[PDB]
RNA sequence: AAAAAA
């Protein structure tokens, strides 16, 4: 069950190419990101709409487009946590891509991936940031897109009980 | 004793926006980086050059500039020695995850979580000011936003040399 | 490579 959990920002296209991180590809990929209006989704319909076989899912952090302090940043991380624990899977460690967002986004989905386990945390750097899905594919031909892995993470097994409070 | 750790990408006005997430300031500022040409040191030397009692340095990870493979066969770990050797001995430094790419941000988020922080945060500035008066200006005007992101108790890997 | 993948 090969699943990928993506931060986003206002760059929609890190998912596609973290799709690519592997070439099996993923059974699974949900993102989350801010409800900024600046988010968009549209090159991840079309190309999730293109893999129907691919469970997709956009999670937002509700009424918070921006973080600007602590409080800001506290609800991001409890609802991206709730969110982890949510979509990682029963039996299986999930795929963790902190490419999108700010700093803090990026931060905090590492220090999840810490806390309840991932098979890989990986970056994402593209050669000259593809714009659309044709110059990921272009990109990804010519090698222009690096793929970072930074580690294992086990986790704890009593972290990842915490699902059980969760609906 | 009041020291800042702080990640530095090609933006080094991060480090003194980071100097001023509290009036005190700290005692010590110290910057790990990559070592690539675009990092400029001038801006951070000018300022620290200004206030003497503060210890500064900085430290970059040699032969590394930009970071591509598996955190490149060589960030992290450099990360990591410097964290432990800057860190004060007998209480927790701050940190500024602000400067560089994500993975190293991520990297210093990390070390923290291992060996410890009073303080986790970033700093966003609404026109990215380029140099000192610029940086004095956004305070002024509410233009710098200082995000906490929480203490870190770390663990028994401190007790490293 | 700080308000959002080098």
């Amino acid at each position: 069950s090969r699943v990928l959990l993506c931060s986003a920002g206002h760059s929609s296209m890190v998912v596609p190419e973290a799709f690519h991180a592997v070439p099996e590809g993923f059974e699974e990929v949900h993102v989350f990101t801010t409800d900024s209006e600046k988010f968009n989704p549209v090159v991840l319909n079309d190309f999730f709409h293109s893999l129907p076989n691919v469970r997709f899912s956009i999670t937002k952090c509700h009424g918070l487009a921006d973080i600007l302090n602590e409080r800001d940043f506290e609800f991001y991380q409890e609802m991206l946590w709730q969110w982890y624990l949510t979509k990682m899977p029963d039996n299986e460690l999930p795929y963790v891509c902190l490419s999108g967002g700010i700093k803090s986004m990026s931060a905090s989905l590492q220090k999840a991936a810490t806390l309840f386990g991932a098979q890989s945390v990986f970056h994402v750097l593209a050669d000259n940031n593809p714009r659309n899905i044709e110059e990921m594919f272009d990109a990804l031909q010519k090698g222009q897109i690096h793929f970072i892995e930074m580690g294992y993470e086990p986790g704890w097994a009593a972290l990842r009980r915490l699902k059980k409070i969760l609906p």
